[PDB]
């Protein structure tokens, strides 16, 4: 419920990796394929994520994800850290809704992506995310 606290997790489909961040306390939500379930890959997301929102911590359902130096330099250099303490099958759900109106899985995520962090249910978790932050602020 804290406004900087992410969730971060790996899910796969069509033999790929989706790379999937949820801003807790709104339900906004992130996602990359990307080509290997790496630290390297993890890592970059990590350091676009943070340019853009102020992550201040974050979680996974595998811990073992963020053991890598990669990982732990970008959150050093970014000022995160890590916590221990279903947006998968939810996003997966609009994937398949809109799968057959791209050739690329990459192009459905996005769209898949957009329909959720817009959809209203009373806002939308877009609308959500800044006025969490916002209010965070001031
Ligand atoms: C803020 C920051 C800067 C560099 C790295 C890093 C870092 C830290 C590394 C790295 C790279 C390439 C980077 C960084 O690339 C990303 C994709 C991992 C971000 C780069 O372009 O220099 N490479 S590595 C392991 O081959 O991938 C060289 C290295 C060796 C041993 C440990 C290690 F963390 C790094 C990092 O993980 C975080």
């Amino acid at each position: 419920c804290s406004p900087g606290i992410w969730q971060l997790d790996c899910t796969h489909l069509e033999g790929k990796v989706i790379l999937v961040a949820v801003h807790v306390a709104s339900g906004y939500i992130e996602a990359e394929v990307i080509p290997a379930e790496t630290g390297q890959e993890t890592a970059y997301f990590l350091l676009k994520l943070a340019g853009r929102w102020p992550v201040k911590t974050v979680h996974t359902d595998n811990g073992s994800n963020f053991t890598s130096t990669t990982v732990k330099a970008a959150c050093w250099w970014a000022g995160i850290k890590q916590e221990f303490g279903s947006m998968n099958k939810e996003l997966k759900k609009i994937i398949g809704q809109v799968r057959d109106q791209a050739e690329h899985l990459k192009t459905a995520v996005q769209m898949a992506v957009f329909i959720h962090n817009k959809k209203r249910k009373g806002y939308s978790a877009g609308e959500r995310i800044v006025d969490i932050i916002a209010t965070d602020i001031q």
